[PDB]
């Protein structure tokens, strides 16, 4: 069950128009307030004209519109449920612009919502592009439009939110498919529920940024309900998804063939563990007592080439536990893991105590000191975020989280940890003056220019309650050691929400909820367009282009040569991301030091240490003197 961001606009004076209406199922039966009457397009004697069908509302005055909702017919007949759809707003009823929301609604009879940033408008149009089962018709028992209490124009310079992407599931986990550019998402055995799973099934959905298409696919071949998993992209270019609702399983998502492949069971049953890809392309995981039982779950390691997991019992979980009020059940969850040099994995929190993990022999763990600064020792920060914004200098930015997983006040703590060699205690300092808004359950991504975007969360973590929401994102800019608030959004993104960097340099931020018939399921996502894509008039800036690359698969240590259609000042590599439960151990950034060959031709070296340039897929971005990034070119990095 979902909910709208607004309050329903009274419909007494509306005029509505539909492409067709069966008599008895007139256009205005969708706004008579009777749930047992519906609008329905032509069928029968009138022929069965096919979608797109269109429902247009003239609301007579300008309202501060922030959603609409559609109640399907309730007579047990599925005909005319809306699948693909687009929502447009207009002030003259003639010029509609770009959709403020689009995507697909799940095929059943529950009320569907489109939630989007407030926009003043007098006319609203819903286009039903497909029917949910492929049939000719559209029907709707009640359509409502919602408004916010006010409207404030976004401020120049601080980015923009929108459009909304409407989805058939809550995307509580997601990954970019690097070879196609699509956003892959999944929930669990149900579109919005995880409890009582019979195991064996994951609902997935994908959004294609370049066609805007949302599709879906029910995955049973890996016999894995993947809610609550570790996620890493391995050196063979496959995404390893572990445990969760089926605590022993491994599923492999292969972006090239766009398919799922069974992997070998883990040695230990786990849920809510973090896994991290290693400098040799293998994947390490540790902890995870959400499923498979509560007990000490020390490290293990997955080998893509031999397809085995092997236990590393001396990579001990004890040193990284938090003091969670709930004990080991929570206290070994969501470690801030980063693969680093020579097979090591750094654990940056959420526990105060940071640790080196080693994966030779049966494993090892070594204290790396406490996360702290001149302001004191940092407390446990369960579901705080950690992001490696400069792998070449070992820089990790950490921020937010709370001492307990849930029912717990979040903080504005933030640190910069600087990694050196494995086994040495890194320098950690406070980042700037901390976050503007205390938050937990927020998500974050490093952006092409090295800044880190931070969004959503709530001030006090109370899972599934969209209370104390934080609507204003922050960006940390490391060269200034400063945070900057960005334009706010209107959809709560708290527990079970995700963010990822898209190839076109925008941020995709969605989910939140996945709690059954709770009222806080967000079956959607929105795009955030950072300010670096706008010129100083607030139009989209012209972006440099990479017109050639000399290779798109390179070995650590190797050079790449590019041509561009114009001069570039900076370049960076950003490793593709994956995301669930605040955790993303896949993204990281490498700033590139460019050789200018002349004529808009440049080279750079991929760092030769593959604990820095972790093997897998990376995005190459180049930025012009104005700071505008290109869209990414995909580079596979090997070792
Ligand atoms: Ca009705
Ligand atoms: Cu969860």
């Amino acid at each position: 069950a979902s909910a709208p961001i607004g309050s329903a606009i009274p419909r007494n004076n509306w005029a509505v128009t539909c492409d067709s209406a069966q008599s008895g199922n007139e256009c205005n039966k969708a706004i008579d307030g009777n749930k047992d009457t519906f609008w329905h397009t032509f069928y029968g004697a009138n022929g069965d004209p096919k979608p797109p069908h269109t429902y247009t509302i003239d609301m007579k005055t300008t309202q501060n519109v922030n959603g609409l909702s559609v109640l399907p017919r309730q007579d047990g007949n599925q005909n005319g449920w809306i699948g693909r759809h687009e929502v447009y707003l207009s002030s003259d009823g003639t010029n509609w612009g770009s959709p403020v929301a689009s995507g697909s609604w799940f095929a059943d009879s529950t009320t569907k919502y489109s939630n989007f940033e407030t926009r003043p408008a007098r006319y609203v149009r819903l286009v039903a592009i497909t029917e949910a089962n492929g049939q000719p018709w559209t029907s709707i028992a009640e359509i409502n439009v919602f408004q916010a209490s006010s409207y404030t124009a976004p401020q120049p310079g601080l980015g923009r939110w929108g459009p909304t992407i409407d989805l058939p599931i809550v995307p509580a986990a997601a990954a970019i498919e690097p070879t196609s550019g699509r956003v892959l998402m999944w929930s669990s055995y149900r579109n919005d529920a995880f409890e009582g799973s019979p195991g064996g099934i994951t609902l997935t959905s994908s959004w294609d940024p370049s066609t805007g298409i949302v599709s879906d696919r029910t995955v049973t071949v890996t016999k894995h309900d993947m809610f609550c998993p570790g996620i890493s992209m391995d050196g063979n270019g496959q995404i390893v998804v572990t445990g969760g609702n089926d605590a022993k399983k491994t599923s492999l998502y292969d972006s090239s063939s766009d398919s799922w492949i069974p992997g070998p069971d883990m040695q230990v049953a786990r849920g809510y563990q973090s896994s991290a890809t290693m400098s040799d392309g293998r994947v390490f995981t540790i902890g995870g007592s959400f499923s498979g039982g509560v007990f000490e779950k020390n490290g293990e390691v997955y080998s893509p080439s031999s397809k085995t997991w092997t236990s590393l019992p001396n990579a001990k979980v004890n040193p990284m536990l938090t003091a969670d009020k709930q004990g080991l059940y929570k206290s070994d969850n969501h470690a801030w893991l980063f693969g680093w040099k020579k097979g090591s994995v750094f654990q940056a929190g959420p526990s105060t105590a940071m640790n080196w993990y080693y994966t030779s022999g049966s494993g090892d763990v070594k204290s790396a000191g406490k996360r702290q600064s001149n302001r004191g020792v940092a407390p446990d920060a369960m579901c705080g975020n950690a992001v490696m914004y400069d792998a070449v200098k070992g820089k990790i930015l950490t921020f937010g989280g709370s001492p307990d997983y849930t029912d717990s006040d979040a903080t504005t703590n933030a640190h910069i940890i600087t990694l050196g060699e494995p086994g040495t205690s890194p320098n950690t300092v406070f980042a700037s003056n901390g976050l503007y808004f205390a938050r937990t359950f927020h998500t974050s991504v490093v952006l092409p220019d090295g800044s880190t975007f931070i969004t959503g969360g709530q001030r006090r973590g109370i899972i599934f309650e969209d209370s104390t929401p934080v609507f204003t994102p922050e960006i940390y800019v490391p060269e200034q050691d400063t945070f900057y608030k960005q334009n706010p959004n209107s959809i709560v993104r708290a527990y079970h929400s995700i963010s990822l960097l898209l190839p076109d340099g925008r941020v995709f931020n969605g989910g939140g909820g996945l709690c059954g018939d709770c009222t806080t399921n967000h079956f959607d996502a929105q795009i955030f367009t950072p300010n670096y894509l706008y010129d100083s008039n607030g139009n989209l800036a012209t972006r440099p282009k990479i017109t050639r690359t000399s290779t798109q698969s390179v070995k650590v240590g190797g050079r790449i040569t590019i041509s561009t259609d114009s001069s570039i000042s900076k370049a960076s590599l950003i490793r593709y991301g994956t995301a669930t439960h605040t955790v993303n151990t896949d993204q990281r950034r490498i700033p590139l030091t460019l050789t200018n060959n002349g004529g808009n031709s440049y080279s750079f070296q991929v760092p030769s240490d593959s604990g820095v340039a972790l093997p897998g897929y990376w995005m190459l971005f180049v930025m012009n003197s104005a700071g505008v990034p290109s869209v990414a070119s995909t580079i596979r990095v090997t070792q």
